[PDB]
Parts: structure tokens; sequence; C-alpha cells
């Protein structure tokens, strides 16, 4: 299984979501030395937001008629989508920032949801029926939160617009086998982190 | 009232959410001739994402000791927060991008939720009071609103409610254009 690891925390050595994901990646590497791991940084590195030029190009009615300028507008996106297509397992590490994800990860999503590439649609009696184009891929979301109760059955579950939103977006392009490993209370914390780590080691084994 | 208008669409003239929000602002200006409007562009212009440097400064345990470099990391944030403090009514226009908001608006939120400034902790508590918000959003599809078929997929304006609520803005109205009803709804709102 070829892996694409997308890291979304701006923090490096101190990122818990990054560290936990790397725990999973190393463990996996251990069991599968031939396996390819690609890393895509969207936290410590800026990722362009969708511009009007991007929209005009990505939804151009006749795509092969895009100008060289237009293609250039889509070049990063093409690269980012290519990484996804080349992967069987997508691993996203992300903090919860203000009840969602860091803006860099939102930008990454916005680049890789592409008409005619990762999703499609068809016009049925006026309204669009959409169709995902990604097949045979899985996703693991490793997330870290400062507070508690954002998981299932949690007191604050309805406030969680981070990993549940990621599920929705990923599912839209065809990735609906998604596992979320969460550590809470990074400010019981060493416990939550230790549990996430054991969970990730088990997931890596299999 | 003093109004802060935050525009999140990357599109200019073609932006339906921008257009609708400006219909409201012009109408509101007519019912209140000495109103002041401040516009903050977060769609057509890049907003820096939160960096590790931002985190270290913003959550500094002794903020009065911040170095000049740290204050520089928070300079834009202070400006954005100031615009919010100086406003009575916040108007946010935004598209739904992949079941959330454009990344620029996420970045705006990440700049203006600030420890000791728009929220504090002892239990977190909001520090913004006396403000209202109007969210003008447009979507390509249908059924993302209340009682809607796809309401559970909507992490755009419902998420905005959560984040705004955290800092104290809990009087929020959403006007959505899916698929001239929105326009008329907004004209009526501007009259009150
Ligand atoms: C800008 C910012 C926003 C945050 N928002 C939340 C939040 O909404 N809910 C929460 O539980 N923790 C929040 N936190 C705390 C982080 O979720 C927590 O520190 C997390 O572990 C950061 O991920 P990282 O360790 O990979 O950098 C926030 C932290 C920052 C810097
Ligand atoms: C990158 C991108 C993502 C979009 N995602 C969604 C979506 O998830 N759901 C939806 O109903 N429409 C979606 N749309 C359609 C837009 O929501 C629609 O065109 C909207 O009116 C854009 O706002 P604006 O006119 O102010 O630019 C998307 C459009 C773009 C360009
Ligand atoms: C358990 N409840 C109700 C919570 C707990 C934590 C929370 N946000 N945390 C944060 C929010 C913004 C910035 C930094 C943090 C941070 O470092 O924690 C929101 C709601
Ligand atoms: C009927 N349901 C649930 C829907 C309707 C529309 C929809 N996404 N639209 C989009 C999604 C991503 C990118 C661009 C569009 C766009 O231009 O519309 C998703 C789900």
């Amino acid at each position: 299984s070829r892996i694409l690891a997308v890291h979304a925390s701006p923090r490096g050595e101190r990122s818990q979501s990054r560290r936990l994901a790397e725990v999973f990646l190393a463990a996996y590497r251990e069991a599968h030395p031939q396996a390819r791991v690609a890393r895509r940084e969207v936290g410590r590195v800026p990722l362009p937001a969708v511009t009007e030029a991007f929209v005009a190009a990505a939804f151009h009615p006749q795509p092969e008629q895009r100008s060289l300028a237009m293609q250039a507008d889509l070049a990063l996106s093409d690269q980012l989508v290519g990484e996804l297509f080349d992967s069987d397992l997508l691993v996203i590490s992300t903090p919860m920032y203000n009840f969602s994800v860091p803006s860099g990860l939102k930008a990454w999503i916005d680049q890789i949801v592409r008409l005619g590439v990762t999703f499609d649609f068809v016009l049925d009696n006026g309204v669009a029926q959409f169709r995902p184009l990604l097949r045979g891929k899985r996703a693991l979301i490793v997330t870290s939160r400062g507070g508690h109760g954002f998981g299932p059955g949690g007191e604050n579950q309805a406030m969680n617009h981070a990993d549940p939103w990621l599920r929705t977006a990923l599912g839209f392009i065809g990735i609906d086998e998604v596992t979320v490993v969460a550590a809470e209370g990074e400010e019981s914390f060493e416990d939550s982190c230790d549990e996430a780590e054991q969970r990730l080691l088990a997931l890596a084994r299999s």
C-alpha cells in the first residue's frame, strides 16, 4: 500500500498530531520496507487558496481548450491530485483549530476536489447528480485537540467541524473508508496520547 | 450601527454572495445615512495562516512580556480583531466550498479568536458583547439549510455559528441562496 501523508499542524517537533502520525508511519514502514511513503506539507508551508482564476479553469466547459495560463493556474492542483491518485492509503494529521481544521488543510481539500478528475457529475432533469472518481482508497485521520468531548457521544460533539467535515469532503470524492484516531486534552493527556499511540501501532500492524 | 463586512468569495463581480451582501449594505446605508462600513477582504486577497510563531505569541503565558518580533507576528491579528471590536454588526459573505468555507475565511477566524482578547479561560468564556452577525452564503446545490436533505453535510455557516458563538457573537442570522428570494429577504432585513 502506497501512502500519502498530509501533515496540517503548523508546529513541528511539538505537534502532537504530526508526532502520532509519524508513529504510525514508522511502524508501517517497519512491516513493509518496500512500501512508498510520500509526504505533503500543508501546515508549516503555505498552500495557495482557491482564486477566481482557479475556478474559471477548474470548471471550464471545454477543458482541453484551456490556455497555457489556465493550465498554470491548475498546475499545483494537478500535482496534489496526482499524489492522491498514486496512493492507496491517505494519512492526514491535523489539530482542531477553532472547531475546524487549520486553513492550510482547507486549502489542500479545495485544490484536490476537481471536476472531471476526483469527482464528476451529470445533468439529470436539471439538477446535478455527482459521482466520485476515487476508488480503492482508505484514509486515516490523526487529530489532536486541546479540550475534551468532541468525539462521538461527547458533550461537545456538535461543535466538531474538523474531522467530521473531513469525512464528508473525502467521501464526496470517493474515500469513505475513514478511521479517526483522536487525542484530547493536550491543554489524562498522557493517557489519551498513549492510547492513540497503541491504536495507531495496531492499525499499522494490519 | 457600525458595520464590518467580511467578504470571503475569491470572485469579484461574479460572486453571488458578495453581490447579495452589497445589496444589503447599500440598502442598510439608505435607512441609516450616517452609518460607517468597514470592508475586510479575505477572498480576493491572501490571509496568512496561523503559524507556530503565531501560536507562541498568542498563547504566551505572560503576554505583557512579548518581544517586538512576537508583536509583529500578531500585528495583522490585532488589526482584524480591532475591526471586530469597533463594529456592532458583522456581515460575512461566503460561498460553500467543499461543504465548508473558503480557506481564506477559515484563516480570518483563526486570526480573530484570540486568548485574553475575544475569549478568556478560567471554562472558556466569550469577551465580545453587544454584536450581531449576518451570514450571507451561496451554494451550488440544494438542501443544506435547516430541515434540508443535506443539512448534516453543511459545515460552512453552522461552523461559523460555533466559532462566532465561542467569542460571544450568538445573535446570528443566515440568508442562503441555493441552486430573487434572498435579495428580497436582505432588503427587508436592512430596513430593520
Ligand atoms: C489557533 C488554535 C485554535 C485552537 N482551537 C481549538 C479548538 O477549537 N478546540 C480544541 O479543543 N482545541 C483547540 N486548540 C488546541 C489544539 O487543538 C491543540 O493544541 C492541538 O494539539 C494542536 O495540534 P498539534 O499538537 O498537532 O499542533 C487550538 C489551538 C490553536 C493554536
Ligand atoms: C471550489 C468550490 C467548491 C464548491 N463546493 C460546493 C459545495 O460543497 N456544495 C455546494 O452546494 N456548492 C459548492 N460550490 C458551488 C459554489 O458554492 C457556488 O458557485 C457559490 O455560489 C459560490 O459563491 P460565489 O458566487 O459568491 O463565488 C463550490 C464551488 C467551488 C468553486
Ligand atoms: C471542552 N470545551 C468546551 C472546549 C475546550 C477547548 C476549546 N478550545 N480550545 C482552544 C480554543 C481556541 C484556541 C486555543 C484552544 C486550546 O489551546 O485549548 C473549546 C471548547
Ligand atoms: C445534493 N447534494 C448533497 C449536493 C449538491 C452539490 C454539491 N457540491 N457542489 C460542489 C461540490 C464541490 C465542488 C463544486 C460544487 C458545485 O459547483 O456545485 C454537493 C452535494
